[PDB]
C-alpha cells in the first residue's frame, strides 16, 4: 500500500460538464485508470429530489468508460463517486478528482504524505437506514478503506467521507409491506438519519464513541455522540454507502498533505485559518497551495448561533441544510478567497452540534 | 341552544385586509357582537414560518375590538379564529365569517338547519403535541363544542375544524431541558403529528375509532384510524387547540344547510360533485347557492395516485401540503367555478389515506 | 412522406430512467432506428436550474446510442428530445416516445391519421432570445417540420411543440460584451420571453398572427397575439429551438389520431372533455384509448381566475409556472383518471391569456 | 436642529413581537414620543409576498399607538418604519429603534456625533416605479431628511436608507388600463427596479451621479452609476418612499458615532473589519461597542465571484437576494461574532456591482 496520490480541483459549468476532466486526460496530466474517487459539488438543491448528483456521476462514469472501454456501471464499481448537491451562496460547482498510482519508487519523502482508500457497503433495506445495520456496516467499510489507504493508525486519519441513501415513499411502502416501520416517514428528515447513522459508524470505527452508546434511538437525539472526522452526505442515487478515507502515510510519495479540524459553529472561520496555518500557509499569496477545502455545516439544532436565534430550522421554504451550506460556504470563502470549496450540509454527529469537521488538502 | 347562524365568505386582498368585514358591519349585514368564528385562508406558505395566519387573526381581532371596545386578546377568547395558510394554485385568500344570534321566532322553518359551536383546550406542552394528551383534550373539546352548537347526535355533525400547535426549535429545546423527547425534531413534520393527534381526538369523540387503539405509536403510523369529519390545521400562532363543530340542528333557524363527504383522493372531484348534487345543485348557475366549500387534501403517503407515482413527498423545494392544496384546490375549483374555497393540507387520520373529508355550506 | 407513426407513453421512476424504453426495444415493440422524437416530463423544478431535462436527454441518447452504435451527440441530431421539467401535484414523470416508419404499404386507411415531423433552428445568440430572430427562425422551422411531417395544410396541423433556450448570467455578460442588451436580465423571466417569441414564431408560420404585428416590444405585452397550436418549453440544455409538428395526413397509416383544443383558463377541464369526446371517447372505460394528453398552463397574467384573485404571480417562493402546472395537471387528471400527462407551464402567446392549447392522441 | 440620538438593537422572537420594545419603555430607557424611526429585519422571505414587514410595522405602530394614544395609521406618519424581510442563514430577526430628543446641554461633547433625519415622498403610480419620477422624488426627500437631521454637508452623511414599493399583478393591471407599461411585468424584478431608481435618487442628491446620466433606460443597465451611501429595500406594504438619512452633526450630543464603507463583493469581510477598525475596534470584546451593522448585499450580476461562477442568479427555487443576504450575513457575522445585524439584499446602483454599502453604529 505504497501510493502516489494526485488531487485535482476542476470547475464545472453544469452538473453534466466533464470538460475539465477531458482536458486533464487529453493533456496527459492524469491517467483514467488511476482515478479512484471523485468528490463533487453539484448545483441541485442537495436534498431529496436532486438528480444533479446522479447526472454528474453518470457523465463522469461515461467519460471514464470511453477511455477505459468499460460500461459506466462498471466504472461506478471501480471509482468512488460522491456527489454532494447544493451550491448555495458563493459555492461554485466543481469536482475534486483523486488519482492513485503505485508509490513513485523510493524516494521516500522526508515525512508522511497524502494517502487515500475507498470502500463500499452492501445495499441497505429501507428499514435499515438511520439504524444499527447502517452504523455497523459503515464502521466495517471505514476500516477496509483505512486498510486500502495504508493508514497505520487513527492518528494518521484526517477525513472520512461517506455517501449514503435516503428514503422515498416507495422505499417506505416496501419497508411497511415487511411489517417494519422506517426510521421516519419524512423523506427530507430521512437524510439526517442516514447521515447521522453513517457518522456514528465512522465514530465507532475510530473509537471516538464507545460501541455501547450506539443504540438506534440515540441517532439524531444524542448530540454529544460524534466523530470529528466524519463527513456524511445523503443521496437518492444509491442504496449503499460509499466510503472514502483520507489521511497520511509514510509509504505515500504524494506531493500533497492533509490536515483536519472542526468548526465550533457555522461561522467559525477562525478554526479554518488555524488549521490552514498548521500547514505553513502564511499570506493570501500562499493560499494557492491549497488544492481544496472540505467542510461540514449545519443549522445549530438548539435554534441559536452565538446566543442569537436563527430561522434555518423554522423555514419551510428553504431547508436548514441549504441555509447552512450558504453560511459556511461564505465563511470559508472569506478565508481562502473564493467559493469553489466542498461544503456539505447536515452535520449530525459530525463534529460538535451546530459545527462540523473539515479538512484541507495542500501541496507539500 | 336556539340559534340563527349566518355565514359570509369575504375576499381578502392581503392577510391584514379587514375591509370586507368592515363592509358587512357598515351595511348592517352583520353585528360584531354576534361573530363567533372566522375560518380564513391566508396567502402565507401554510407551513411553519407562516405568520400570515397570526397577522390576519391580529387584525380581525383589532377590527372587532374597536367595535366591541375590547382588547384584541379578549376578542380572541370570544371568537374562534382559525387561519389556515397556503393559497397555492387557484386558491383565493378569504375569510369565512360565522355569526350566531338568538334563534328567529318568525321562521325556522322545518327540519334541521345549520348550527355551530366552539370550544378550546388548554395550552399543550411541547412534549404533548402529537400524543395522548392532545388526543384526549381534543375529544373533550369536540363534545363541548357539540353542546355549544346544540347538536343532538353524531349523525347531525357534519364538520369538525380543529386548529392546533406545532413545534419550533425553542419549544423542542424546552421539552428537551425537561428530559422529554418531542414527538419529532423536525418542525414541518410536527405539523402532521399535531394535525393527526387532533384528528384522532375527533375520531375518539365521534366513536369512529375505539379508544383502545389510540396509542401514541399509532399516530402517523396506522392509516386505517381516521375520522371522516375531522379537518385539522396546525399553526405557530397558538399553543392550544381551537375546535369548531358544524352541523345541523332542529333548534336552528339558519337559511343554510351543511352536507359532507370524503374525497377518496386528491383529484376526486366526483365526490364533491356527488355531495353537491345531494343538495339539489346541478348546474353552474345554481352554484352560487353554495356559500363555501371546506376540504382536506394530502399527498398520498404510498407515493402514488391512482397507480401513478407522484413527487409531492420527495420534493424538498415545495412541501407536500403545498402541492396537495394546489391539486385539490384545482379539482374543487373546476367543479364550483372558482378557487375561493377553504382547502387545508395534511389529512392524517382525516378521511382515507390520500384523501380527506370535505363539507359544503349552502342556502336552504 | 407516407409514414406509420407509433406513440408510447412510458413511466419514469427517475429522470435518468430508460428502463421503460429498454423494455420496448428488448421486446421488439419498437425499433431504435425509427424513433424520431421524445417528449418527456421530468421531475426537476421546470425552471432555470433544472438539469433533469438534460439528464433525461443524455441517458435516452446513450441508451439509443448503444443500439444504433452512435455517439449520444449524434443521436441528439437524429432524434428531437424535448424534456419539460416540473411535475408538480399529481403530474407523473414519463416520456412519450414517437417512432416513424415508412407507410405500412397501401393500405390507405379510410381517413387521415397521425403524422409527425421535426425541425431544428440554429443556435441563437443571447441577445436574440425573446426577439425577432427567434420568432422568424421558429416560423421557418415550423414550416420545415410541417413538410417533414407531410402535413398538407394548416387545417391538418394539431400541435406544435417547441423547445427553446433561456438566459444565464454568462450569456447575459456575453451579450453585453457585444454592446447588446438582453431582452431581460432575470433568468426566470427570460424563459417566458423565449417561450413567447417561439410561440409567436408558430403563430407567424400558421398565419394566426399577421407578420406586421410581431415587433419585439409586443413579446410578453400583447396578450391578444397567440397561436392556438403552440406549446413552448424553455430549457438551459440547448441554445437552439427544437420543433415537433404533429397532425393528420391521408398518407399516414398510423393506428392513431390527434385532435386539439384550447383551455380558456387553468381549470377549464370542460374543453378537455369536449375535445376528447370529439374523438369518440364515451366513458371512463374508453379513456385507455388515449395514449396521452399534452397541455399548456399558465398563471393568468391579470392576477385573477374567474373573478377571484390568485397568488401565483406574487409568490416569490414558488414560481407561477410551478403553480400553473400543478393546477392544470390536476384538472386534466380529474378527467383522464391520472396525472401521467404532459403539462407544460408558461403559455405566453399560446392560446388565450390565462389559458393554453392542448392536444390529445388516441387509438384510431 | 440640536438632537440627542439613542439607538437600541432589540431581538424579536417573531415578526409581531413588540416585547423588547415594551421592555425599553417600561424600564425608562426610551420615551415613546421620541421614537422617530425603526429599521427592522423580519423573518419573511424578503421578496414580494412577505407580509412579515407589514405585520411588524402594524404591531409596533399599535404598541406605540397605545402609549401615545394615537391611531396606528397616525403613528406611521410620525415614525419611519422600514422593515426589511429576509433573515436567511445566521441573520437574527430584530429591530433597531431610533429615538431623538432635544440636544443635551450637560454634554456634547466634542466633534460630530450621530444624527438622523427622516422624510417621505408621495405615493407613486405603478407606472412610475423604477423610473424618473421615483428618482427625482427620492432625491428631494434625501435633502429634506438631511435638513431634518441637521447634516451640514454630504461629507457628514454616512447612510441613506430608503424603503420603496414594488409591483403586484393588480398594480400592473392598473398601469395597463391607463395605457402605460410598467417598468417590468415580473413582480420579483420590480423590486430591483424600485431599489435601483431609489438608489439613483440618492446618488443624484449626493452629487455622486450627474443628473444628465439618470435616464430611465439606465436603471438596472448601467452598473457604473451608483451611490456608495444608498441602502434601498422594496416592500409590498407601501406605495411611497420612506427615507432615513443617518450621519454626523456638531449639533448632536449622542453617545454614538457612525462610519461607513463599501463591500467590494458579497464576501468582502475585510472591508467591514477595516471600517470597524477605523473606529478603534480591534478585538472581539471591544465588539460590544457596536450597536449594529447595516449592509447591502447582492448576487454579482456578472454571475461570478472572484473569478468563480455562482448560481445565485440561476436558482429558481431560491431568489438571488435570499442567497445574497445569507452570504453577507455570514461574512459579517464571522467578524462581529453573531448574526443580529441588518443585511438587506439587492444592491443595484448601491456601491459597486456585486458589492454594497454598509455602515456601523458604535458607542463614542
Ligand atoms: N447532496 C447532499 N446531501 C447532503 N446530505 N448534504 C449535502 N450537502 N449535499
Ligand atoms: N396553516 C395551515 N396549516 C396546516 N397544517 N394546513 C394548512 N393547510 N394550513
Ligand atoms: N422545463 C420546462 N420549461 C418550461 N418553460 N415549461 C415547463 N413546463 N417545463
Ligand atoms: N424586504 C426586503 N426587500 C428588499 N428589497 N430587500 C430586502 N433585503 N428585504
Ligand atoms: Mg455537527
Ligand atoms: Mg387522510
Ligand atoms: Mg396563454
Ligand atoms: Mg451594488
Amino acid at each position: 500500500h505504497m501510493y502516489h496520490i494526485d488531487v485535482f480541483r476542476i470547475p464545472c459549468h453544469s452538473p453534466g460538464d466533464t470538460s475539465g476532466l477531458e482536458d486533464l486526460i487529453e493533456t496527459g496530466r492524469v491517467a483514467p485508470a488511476d482515478i479512484v474517487a471523485v468528490m463533487g459539488k453539484t448545483e441541485g438543491n442537495g436534498c431529496v429530489n436532486d438528480y444533479t448528483r446522479e447526472y454528474a456521476t453518470a457523465m463522469l462514469a461515461a467519460c471514464l468508460g470511453r477511455h477505459l472501454q468499460l460500461p459506466p456501471h462498471e466504472v461506478e464499481k471501480r471509482v468512488a463517486f460522491v456527489m454532494s448537491g447544493g451550491t448555495e451562496g458563493v459555492l461554485s460547482p466543481h469536482h475534486t478528482v483523486f488519482a492513485r498510482r503505485p508509490a513513485i519508487d523510493a524516494h521516500r519523502p522526508a515525512g508522511k504524505r497524502l494517502t487515500l482508500g475507498i470502500a463500499f457497503t452492501r445495499d441497505f433495506l429501507p428499514e435499515e437506514i438511520g439504524r444499527h445495520a447502517q452504523i455497523t456496516e459503515t464502521a466495517g467499510a471505514v476500516k477496509r478503506a483505512m486498510r486500502d489507504a495504508g493508514i497505520a493508525s487513527i492518528d494518521d486519519l484526517h477525513f472520512v467521507q461517506v455517501k449514503c441513501p435516503l428514503l422515498t415513499p416507495a422505499k417506505i411502502a416496501s419497508a411497511r409491506s415487511r411489517g417494519c416501520a422506517p426510521v421516519t416517514t419524512d423523506t427530507y428528515e430521512s437524510m439526517g438519519y442516514s447521515r447521522g447513522a453513517s457518522a456514528l459508524g465512522i465514530a465507532l470505527a475510530t473509537e471516538e464513541v464507545p460501541s455501547s452508546m450506539l443504540v438506534d434511538e440515540s441517532v439524531l437525539n444524542d448530540w454529544s455522540l460524534s466523530s470529528s472526522l466524519a463527513s456524511a452526505s445523503a443521496g437518492i442515487e444509491l442504496e449503499h454507502n460509499v466510503v472514502i478515507a483520507i489521511g497520511m502515510s509514510e509509504q505515500a510519495t504524494s506531493e500533497l498533505v492533509i490536515a483536519h479540524g472542526v468548526m465550533s459553529d457555522a461561522i467559525d472561520a477562525a478554526s479554518v485559518r488555524r488549521t490552514i496555518e498548521s500547514l505553513g500557509i502564511r499570506s493570501d499569496d500562499e493560499m494557492d497551495r491549497i488544492v481544496n477545502v472540505f467542510a461540514k455545516a449545519e443549522a445549530s439544532p438548539d435554534g441559536v448561533v452565538r446566543g442569537m436565534r436563527h430561522t434555518m430550522l423554522s423555514d419551510s421554504d428553504i431547508n436548514s441544510t441549504r441555509h447552512a451550506r450558504a453560511v459556511t460556504g461564505a465563511a470559508i470563502a472569506s478565508v481562502v478567497g473564493h467559493g469553489m470549496v466542498y461544503v456539505s450540509g447536515g452535520a449530525e454527529h459530525q463534529g460538535p452540534a451546530g459545527g462540523g469537521p473539515f479538512a484541507v488538502i495542500a501541496r507539500a
